[PDB]
């Protein structure tokens, strides 16, 4: 999952040390184009501002303010028969009440509320 | 998902018609070595019998006493720093949390529930 690594490297950004992004890769342990990607996505729905002329960037908001849905979307990503379809759309609608379930956890949670 | 071809496979044996596996595989429009496989995991867990020298099989119980929880189920599937690790925890557990919430949901509706 993408969510969890948008999390770690928010997690030390929090810190707030100018940390770049090699560092943070390392620090997380992972490819660190793939977290150059994770920041821009999260810079993009503004979770973090950047301020060139600074390795790194930081939190647009307080962690307290973050919710994990709010960083989920950040990063988000036969049959022919009539009955068939007919219980497609059953299964479509349900899959819809457990997304909004998962959904509703993750908004419930905060980056703060995970990083203690 | 699995659960989705799971739920087509168990609605067509809901009309107990000594439905074959092809039929099904072509009913539901998927290759038929996955409808058996499917069906050996159902029957696996015991959602449905089997009688021999008859084609397919059919549900061990009532529809509206097989939540989609029981169904999935049956056919159900860095970093170093010690921050990283702690974080990793904090995470795990959320995980677990939105993992309970999801299940929670296909343990509310039944087959009886989709097949309307």
């Amino acid at each position: 999952s993408r969510l969890a690594v948008a999390i770690h490297i928010l997690s030390l950004i929090s810190m707030d040390e100018k940390t770049s992004s090699e560092i943070i890769a390392d620090s997380v342990n992972t490819n660190p184009v793939v977290v150059r990607r994770m920041i821009s996505l999260l810079k993009k729905a503004d979770i973090l501002t950047s301020r060139a002329g600074v390795p790194g960037a930081s939190l647009k908001k307080d962690p307290a303010d973050i919710s994990l849905l709010e960083v989920y979307r950040a990063v988000q990503k036969n049959p022919k028969c009539p009955v068939g379809k007919k219980i497609q759309n059953a299964l479509d609608e349900t899959f819809e009440s457990v997304q909004r379930a998962m959904e509703n956890e993750l908004a419930s949670k905060s980056l703060k509320d995970v990083m203690n």
